């Protein structure tokens, strides 16, 4: 039989998922998703006793529902079946947003989404080069999380720049049950913004007033290995070392406010790219207590051996996918990332078996390969070496090694 | 390329979601949903200390899958990603049902669905005029909840009336682990049943035998502000006052049975509509205990400034959507609702800090505006004023104010 | 309007769900699901006091997403909304897998799937003849569960046989946080493998090293009645007897290893089929403790009164659906299953109120009828009679009776 429509002409597409769209741009629907299956093995600092643990789990398992109605109104609902983002009271959302669009070039986004701070975070988790995002997000995780609901405005400006800003109602309350309000700004100058020709300078700022609020400020980096503690399958369990670098449990009235500044750069030329982000955080303490300070950076270099550039999008100021040219071979990509963090918490005044008085430091070397078999499937492996200072596992190790592999299917 | 089918002719449709159906009425599939993002601020009675709290949350985030097979067999599975209906044992279902239509005009529905009691409850939550349903459902929660599994028969009768009835296995057990069985009946005479031309008179009854059964009978109305306590994001937390009007926790053998009678009326002429429901509840006590009695009503006036009538459907005896006439400006609707409830629990014999001996009373005034931007998008604001008698917050407040806004997207 | 595509020609299908596929076999998407609504009533051994309990619940409520990309890469994501498989840490997955078929006839499967042990488990839960799978799986539930992540290879061999093997990272850890590794093998010789013409002989083996691991080894068969303890609705709650036949809670260091051997057969002559499985399990104990041993079998006879054979698939070595010949009548099927299990746990050295020293035994007789209304809808009733030895409920009953009905809708 035939397949017709009552309304405007429709075009349908499938690469394993589904797209249906009217040709007049008025209405559309997209059903997609991503599955990331990880297996990692790790030892030393990463585990409590320093022996090898493992983790087999889905890093992400999203079902993704998006569409357009009446040209200017869009929605996106991405739900994480692996339970690695969200919780069972707010919901396991990667995203639940509505966007208008009508004030083009200015876009207005409402709902649950990650606030815009950082190039690596802006980049789709399908296409982040490394298997895990950088260490600096571990020391300031509120700046670009989606743990709340808000409103964002964004615009490409003068065809060479991108600006975003939001107010976000966090799921942290003050003593009156009034939510902590988070403010974000991000501005990117990107005078070259094509795949294989990117020059990117970004500045970003986040602020929240913490007065009379109960907020968890414990900084507990996994140090580049997800499997020390993760949902989606299994992890190192009771032998996983997720060490406390500094900060406190959610006790009301410990802090005044929390501020983060970030500077970022990226340069892409053909198959080569370099990117780096630096951030500085200060949590101002209340009455007699000491401030919590944290800073860090990462630098990443990447090279597609098969020649294809990483996609770049000025709208969002973010990298994206690699589309393989050779349909049999696929695309092959090598990368290296260096990460370095420092946490200052002078509230820590006595030594322990795992924490020495002074600044906790962490650094990682990540070396990896991505095989893009095609636009649906990506197979990856990362070697990670961690080194810490003034923090260790219970065994006294200040270094650890890990190897993680991932099978990714997107539709 | 071409798009064809190997069965009967298919028609496809998208307005943000997806519909695929054979033109012989034999098979169909519909994927849709609804996202309701709320932000509320509220004080006085609504909070424990009387100060202003807020709540940013999804009221609902449904993914909706429905279809038809072999003409006469329908299914509908609606899942709440916002976690506001259901739980993590029974499932977060808005609906999971199978309908057989072969005995048309009689329909048979099986599974998890809300039992049919009340016009406002029968009305789709997409199209309920106010941001929250009326206070009388707070005093008789069980009469129209979906907290169980059952069988329902319903029919339009003589083109002028609607009847439904169900037996429902509640998720409440007696001492033998046998489920409380819930019985529902509803009958509506609607001699006029078209948009802008409605005369609706309804009677409804609900009964359950509670002998040796553990059932939560606590009546804890939110008093017209969802944000005092809700899933889907954040709420007033430890400062949210959800006051106990009466009733008891789930203990086996406190009660003999539970009966509810309801009367309802609705009238529409063009863009104006009025609707009202009254209910009376008695829970018969065992032993030397006193009965639990509750009664209440609401009345709602609504008017579409732009002239469009509310849709009305005789099948279900329910109001429905407003379709905007003007594609540029959309439709604008004003409404007022008055709610009034009374709870009599003579088991309460001593005063407490928030509850006086005697009948607890609550009334609200709700004033609101809906902008239907188009058939996908509705933006709303409600102002709510509450007044209680013999119940207060910890601050001794018996009045509260709230302002709540919603962005809704349906597909 | 028209419906077109910009890639290869597409065929779309709906029977309540959706399929979309390119005619060159390169890309496809399939959205489907299954809803199984059960109502059971049961007494005697099945309940703690021997009185009648009930259970109204969804046995399964899967949404099913599957597809193909670039010909050789397949995914399948099945999520259980009824909460009866998986958990809220690993996810409620029936399946989350990627299959590479490039090495055809050898298929490679990655992710979360049931390990391949047993004909009745290989059979889709849509088409399992009885409402609940056999008792032998209750005594060795790890051999074919999906509580972990792994890799499986499988192949039809020489047009007359099927072989599968896997390694599976279990969600059980040793003291180092290294997962218990499960190994499976299954081989089936099926020289006749067509509907109504089946001769099936299979051998299967499962092994896991449990050294220094914490694993729940409690054997707690429901004895043929799901309703004693289930998610998806309601169950017998505090009056549900799920008796402990033997084994221990997850204490690290109790066991050395766990081995299961299985033998199976199936025979089909037109509308008649017979199938049986036998298994034996030994959990070797550490240090001064006694081994846990379990063994059992089931035998099932099935006959389609209306004449249609059960489908059989050599790829997977499994039975499948019945496709009704009479559009009006549908298909009618009768079956009888006998199940018999024995659990030997010599660590039990003193009598209790519910358990006598010696081998715990259980046997069931299941008699049932299936009405396949059409290919989407199946209505079922099973009568179950249980008999136990050396184990009872608190009332002292060693026999129980149950009647369960199901409405199933598949799309
Ligand atoms: C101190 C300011 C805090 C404000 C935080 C608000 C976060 C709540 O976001 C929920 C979104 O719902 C808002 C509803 O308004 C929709 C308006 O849409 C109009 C589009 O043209
Ligand atoms: C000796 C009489 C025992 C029977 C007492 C039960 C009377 C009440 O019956 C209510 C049955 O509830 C039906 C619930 O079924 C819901 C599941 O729907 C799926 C149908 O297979
Ligand atoms: C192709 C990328 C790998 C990621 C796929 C996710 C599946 C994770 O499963 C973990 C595999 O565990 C197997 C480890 O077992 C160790 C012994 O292996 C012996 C195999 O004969
Ligand atoms: C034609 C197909 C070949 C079938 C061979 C399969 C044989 C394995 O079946 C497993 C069932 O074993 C049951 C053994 O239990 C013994 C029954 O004792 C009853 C004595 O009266
Ligand atoms: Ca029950
Ligand atoms: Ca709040
Ligand atoms: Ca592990
Ligand atoms: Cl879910």
């Amino acid at each position: 039989g035939t397949v017709t429509t009552d309304g405007a002409d429709i075009v349908i597409k499938t690469k394993g998922g589904l797209e249906v769209a009217t040709t007049d741009k008025e209405f559309s629907f997209k059903l997609g998703g991503r599955l990331q299956a990880d297996y990692g093995r790790f030892d030393g600092y990463y585990t409590n006793n320093g022996n090898t643990a493992d983790a087999a789990y889905f890093r992400r398992a999203y079902l993704e529902f998006g569409g357009t109605a009446y040209r200017d109104w869009k929605y996106q609902i991405n739900y994480d079946l692996s339970r690695n983002v969200g919780n069972d009271s707010a919901g396991y959302f990667d995203e639940a947003s509505v966007t208008y669009t009508g004030f083009n070039p200015v876009n207005l986004k409402f709902g649950r989404f990650y606030t815009d701070f950082g190039l690596e975070k802006a980049t789709s988790s399908k296409w982040v080069t490394a298997l895990e995002r950088n260490l600096t997000y571990d020391i300031a995780d509120w700046v670009n999380d989606n743990v709340g609901t808000g409103i964002q405005a964004s615009s490409v400006v003068g065809g060479m720049a991108f600006l975003s800003g939001s107010v976000f109602s966090e799921n942290n309350n003050d003593t009156d049950g009034d939510s902590v309000k988070r403010y974000n700004l991000r501005g990117v100058f990107a005078p070259l913004h094509e795949p294989g020709n990117v020059v990117h300078l970004g500045l970003q700022y986040a602020y929240r007033d913490l007065e009379d609020s109960a907020v968890d400020t414990r900084i507990r980096p996994r140090m580049g290995m997800r499997g020390v503690s993760t949902n989606g399958g299994n992890d190192a369990g009771s032998n996983g070392n997720r060490g406390l670098f500094g900060g406190s449990s959610a006790v009301e009235g410990l802090w005044k406010d929390d501020s983060v500044w970030g500077l970022e750069g990226a340069w892409a030329l053909g198959a080569f790219s370099a990117q780096a982000e630096y951030l500085r955080r200060t949590v101002k303490a209340e009455r007699d207590r000491e401030d919590l300070k944290a800073s860090g950076y990462y630098a990443q270099l990447a090279y597609t051996l098969t020649g294809e550039p990483r996609l770049y999008k000025l709208d969002g100021a973010k990298f994206d996918t690699i589309k393989p040219e050779n349909k049999e071979i696929g695309a092959w990509e090598l990368f290296y990332r260096y990460d370095s963090i420092k946490v200052e918490d002078d509230n820590i005044v006595v030594d322990s078996a795992t924490r020495e008085v002074g600044d906790a430091k962490g650094k990682t070397h990540t070396l990896g390969v991505n095989w893009y078999a095609n636009e649906a499937v990506k197979v990856s492996a990362n070697y990670v070496k961690a080194k810490t200072d003034k923090i260790s596992n219970a065994n006294g190790d200040d270094s650890g090694d890990g190897l993680v592999m991932r099978l990714q299917y997107v539709f």
